């Protein structure tokens, strides 16, 4: 081990790590989940310590040589390389000071490797806080997972499900109302539904985005920008644009708003949520639509990870729009309880948005690719139900009366035959109606209004 | 006390009643809450069987007698005539279709005392299912809910929090992070933040008006829109933003979605809870303000309705009961099956709910306790006077060198940094007093 | 229409209303929900002013005839007649101080008719406070919901299960296990599953009464007890439990804790909850059970109110979801209370009390509407049973595994039992009697019931 | 790397993995969360498979050198040796099965390293299924986690809330009721009052046991118990308690209510819950008490865990009260995570058990972190302002009430204007007005305005 110091005295830090003193009092301090931030925070943190080195610089306010060691040390952190050098709990101070400086102390440590003395708070901290630097590397975070990553999953799974609506457009079966048997539908009016229930999803992302991807840069302790320049939040905002490609990345509407409230957060995992209650409703269909193969619906058959194959992938979305659920619980309880110029609940929150993302992402391309893409139809017995419903048997009505239509669904259902069969066993041809009104009026693809 | 004739028998029914045998089996079938539909909820029934009627009269499908007396009837229910005609438990049918049959019934009823004979079903359900007619009603009074009534309540509260912005724009006062002592703001500044917080909350309830405003009416039974005309959805939404004037009414994108699906309103929800997280920061932030007077902060004094804080208690009570209704929507909103989901008469009631009491306590807060805040002005400042001050505005005259130097000793022996400069000798040509109280000044270190 | 002169100006308060200038301020202060407080708080409210009243009485603190007065006017209120005299909303002061006060006004108003004059603050009021009071109520409420409601409506769903469960002992049928065939179960064993979670239901309420029993009265404004007797709770917790027969009832383990916070409510609502997710699984196998009558599982048929709409399930259902909401709000208002008292209380009671009755009026419902009178498709269920692909495996020590899966791919496409499948493939002889088929294929021997 | 062999074609396994065929499938298939079973969870699949080895070899099921090669097996697995084994995903089928055959294949793995062959189905998963092992794993690590970990955690905090309570028993402030000024409390009150909360706390814990420690074990594939030995459960559940001394483990009342159901999760999650609202509110008011040090409310002073910032270089924050309260939104999410998947089985089988599972461990480990965290390095270390609290309380317009049956409550009025006017005692007011003499003694204003007595501590 090896001595490091701060504002308050003398610290014991691992010989060999990367970190600092005020990185290992949180250490100390914080041994609650065991787990850190995740992959895409520190490339948040790297992105944005390399930014703000770069406004430093190009305002004359850092070294150029200070500025190019900061710059490459924290695209080290950007790339993956020293995500171990990141050890402090999620359950951290709530402005998120004790991983900002976590990203400080790690960039001077590889900045002297090579050479270069930066401190960690007046160079590498240079014109930046606690209290707006962590919740911009969400926010950094959170647009990026759902623009880079959530939407394309959707917009696969949305393709995905659109197939089979355009495959199934005339595979006509049974509707079900209540869980009871209802008048017909196609599998592929039933898929153009989950298609628009996932497109929708995607609106509403691409709506929460205008405020999802705003960031507090630039307004330090309180957001008044003491400290700063006046102009470093749309300097820095610039530098993470062209770096990135997300155009979505803004200057804050309001700097108070930004640094008080997290309510960006709590808009986009409402967004989030939603999606979540739409693929409950996907999944909960799909694996009922294959129970089976004898005592259940025996609709379609899943692929295998035929007929006896367990559900596992609507399991598994199932299982995560559960999580969404808990995690929008978890972000919406830290985002009310702000207090004057800070919200304090903001590793939490990001825990929890960051998780989502990655969740619904991830579930999402795999029951595209490994369930809808290879689902099966039992076409003629999907036909042959609808064609034996009770429920088809309206259409008679005006040629053989209630009574009659009514001992026809009766007798197709404990004969196990279908209407049309029932209406000639019973002898109501040629009284009542011909072989070509009774075609036209127990059309079951018509019924479902497919073509 | 009149008896009825229903296929199962003799149904006893109160005299004064226009609904009729339907709508008193699911009086009997549902005594769960004892709470009935809303008066926006009848509302919404009465305007869609008036316009259904109107365009089943404009295809030819019912005679022009029958199109009057319904759109009559319609109009009376609409206009708030007939809300204790419906008295069916909320916990119904997950349809709503006993909702659907007990509008129908009194239409038909109404039709009767004007000497005009309709059938319930045949007539006033036409071209209509028992399941695309509850969930249109809901989405409709939703939309209105939002663009006539909550929309304009977060605006007057937003304008209200804009004021006290602009004119406690210099009421200088000590920053609180992690609710210690910070750098000096102003009030007006906290407010603007407010302000910013419900504007954002407008921008959210706008986002979600092209979802929300989806009605599934021409759907029918399933979504297929069997025994519906082809283009009873598009003529009827076209009547309902004509007579109630919400441009945001529109037909579903895809009909199989709005039948099996309430996402809309789980969206909706959404923007709620967010307004209602918003909403808990001002109200807790407004309260703390007041606290004391001798034993808190004594910032602002709140109007008087020793004051207890009694709209900020409102507003966070509602924030709770938004939250709690949010939970109940998405859980409605998930377990759809099929062609149906069979949640929406609860999933209506909790976002009509919510709806109602962000918009009435909105305005109250509003009018109420923001409109008559008062400042302590000088406390304030006095409170200012003792937060942290930095160095930095020091550097252009005793250099880096020596304000670093000022920091550091300042920590040390736990003095200002005004009484170190002085401590030091600091003051002489490069640093007059008149030049470090112009320099450390808390209205300018707020930056306003 | 009639007048009224306050401390701050004029007040039209109505002619038949029985309320006074405090509450008619309230009334126009919070125009929220449009909805007051529920029968079971009123009465509630009624209850504690009575026992206060009897106190104060007994410690010779108040005139007899005062107390006499006052008691009379608590009883009515406890017995429901004046339930349209409290028309102050729930989103009111979050200690529930202007409903205290709406109590106080309305038994003053009661009492002024038979010629008595009671100051609503002085004598109504006197040794309790604005704080101790609404949450004293609460509690009594909700412990009464807990003990004389809710319990007895869960035993009758429980017995209408486990009668279910005891007619259905041999009712064999397909398990079925993530939506999948699996070995045979009976209804009855089912149905014995539900009635355990209904049971364990009950044991959830009871476990949480030792603490929603808990009253605040006499704590008086901070938790001190400041301006009323020292045994001022002891005697009115002794007065309620003479009167109701409610034993559960107590007073707080620390009075503090009682005041700062609502945390019995909470704990109670969990319970509230875990029913609630309970009845979601009850309801929802019991809908799917009944699903068809062609296209769904068509196991059972539910009793109309096999075409039926599962309306019973529906209901229970979306009440089990206006649980998991309201627990919601009332966790949210139980973490936000701040040093010597929860201002949460209204809504919390609101959401509480509603929970409480849902239950309890649907359980009812449920048990007797729809539970009673299911019937079971029998013979369709054990023809099912005696079908499935999951019951081949005790034939692989006869035939081997390879011979076992040929039977079940057969079984399926020809739709006949495993019985006849082994029968026409020609398996019968010295590897297989016709009786060890039929041991080998007792679906009623495989689910093991009693 | 290293090849093999499913029925569904080849498979290759990294060369240290002790997981065979099954274990890289599931890994291929749930790529979700990165995010595998916890140490607990894998302890309580190590305690389970080695108690039933023990009841197969007891009932002549399994030849002795097979069970004792899974005991050994197992019991390093429970010793915490075999963490990094365990590669599935949290969201994998929902009844567990995957995480199941991982430890079949592990055990299989580890007594083959002794020269002993086990088949991870036939022998290591003699006489269980797919769904009656994942919950008992379930129930025993939540059984434990409440009992050995969670229950001392909260007897700490309450024990360190309780020693304030009796060290601050004369430390006498205002009350606040709406977060305004009330009459006198002590801060020994009000921590006693903190105190019940952790106490109450504890008794929720011990409400749910009966009911969290029960067992699915024995009831095999939909709850029937066929293809295990009719008393298979008492004799697993009978090892375990001999074993672990935990006694809150059962066999369930209902086997099908265990399998169908995760109700005990539920339940215990909801006194999770109540913990955690507890846990906001004494959080808060330390944090708020704290507050300042000049622009607060300077009740108390914290002691200092790290420097707060680089810009306000001596300001130090409530750093623990933000874990706690951050905790507490953590554990009220879980809540909800696990009520959604407790709602949601159907017949046979509730299929959201790993997702159940995170969450209910998640919020047992964080509370009980976070409570030890909480009482050593925030409680044991609070210091009061003695003499600002009780100036305070000295000046309060509240204290006049007793002062009314000597001088009217008009004139006991008139004193509490003038103090908070002129920022004075009530003591010094009543004075400077002239009232000592005939009808109050200094002595009698100094018996009426004890602000101690008023506080009425026992
Ligand atoms: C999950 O639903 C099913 C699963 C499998 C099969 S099956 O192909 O394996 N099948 C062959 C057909 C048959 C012929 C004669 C006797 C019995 C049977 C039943 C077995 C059918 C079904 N549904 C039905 O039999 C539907 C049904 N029709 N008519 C009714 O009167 C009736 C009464 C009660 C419940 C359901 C029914
Ligand atoms: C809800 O499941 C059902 C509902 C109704 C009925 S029914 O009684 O109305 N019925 C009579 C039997 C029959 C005879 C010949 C051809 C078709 C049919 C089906 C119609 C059966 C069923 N289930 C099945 O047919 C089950 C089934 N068995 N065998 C399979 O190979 C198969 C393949 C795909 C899907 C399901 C199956
Ligand atoms: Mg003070």
């Amino acid at each position: 081990y090896r001595i490091e110091h701060d504002t308050m005295g003398e610290v014991r830090v691992p010989a060999k790590a990367l970190w600092r003193a005020q990185t290992q009092r949180a250490v100390e301090n914080f041994p609650i989940s065991g787990r850190g931030l995740e992959r895409t925070q520190i490339r948040a943190l790297g992105l944005l310590k390399g930014a703000c080195a770069q406004v430093n610089s190009d305002l004359g306010l850092l070294a150029p040589e200070k500025a190019d060691a900061i710059i490459a040390a924290a695209a080290e952190i950007a790339d993956g390389q020293h995500d171990d050098q990141f050890p402090i709990d999620v359950f951290q101070t709530g402005s998120g000071t004790s991983s900002n400086m976590n990203t400080n102390e790690v960039i001077a440590s590889i900045a002297a490797k090579g050479g270069v003395t930066l401190h960690p708070n007046d160079d590498v901290n240079m014109s930046q806080s606690s209290n707006d630097t962590f919740p911009t590397a969400t926010h950094i975070a959170a647009t990026e997972a759902a623009v880079a990553h959530l939407i394309p999953a959707l917009q696969q799974l949305h393709d995905a499900l659109a197939a089979k609506a355009l495959d199934w457009h005339t595979v006509v079966k049974s509707g079900r109302t209540h869980l009871m048997d209802a008048v017909p539908v196609t599998l592929g009016q039933e898929f153009s539904g989950y298609a628009r229930q996932i497109e929708a999803g995607i609106e509403r992302v691409r709506a929460c985005l205008p405020r999802l991807g705003e960031l507090a840069i630039g307004g330090t302790a309180v957001g008044t920008g003491l400290n700063a320049p006046d102009d470093f939040g749309v300097r820095v905002v610039a530098v993470l644009v062209a770096q990135t490609g997300l155009s979505e990345l803004r200057t804050a509407a309001n700097s108070f708003e930004a640094q008080a409230a997290r309510d960006g957060l709590v808009e986009a995992s409402g967004a989030l949520r939603t999606i979540a209650v739409s693929l409950t409703k996907i999944a909960n269909d799909i694996r009922w639509m294959g129970s089976g193969p004898l005592t259940g619906l025996a609709e379609i058959q899943l692929p295998d990870l035929p007929g006896k194959v367990n559900p596992v992938l609507p399991e598994a979305v199932t299982q995560v729009a559960a999580q969404v659920i808990g995690n929008d619980a978890a972000i919406a309880w830290g985002g009310a309880n702000g207090a004057f110029e800070l919200n304090v609940y903001i590793p939490m929150m990001a825990r929890n948005i960051l998780e989502s993302f990655k969740l619904l992402t991830n579930v999402s391309r795999l029951f595209a690719q490994r369930c809808i893409a290879g689902l099966t139809a039992n076409v003629e017995h999907l036909r042959r139900l609808a064609e034996s419903s009770p429920s088809i048997v309206t259409p008679l009505n005006s040629a053989i009366g209630y009574e009659e239509a009514a001992a026809v669904a009766k007798q197709a259902l404990k004969e196990r035959k279908t209407i049309r069969q029932t209406v000639i066993d019973r002898g109501l041809i040629g009284d009542r109606l011909s072989i070509e009104d009774l075609d036209r009026r127990l059309d079951v693809l018509a019924m479902a209004k497919a073509e």
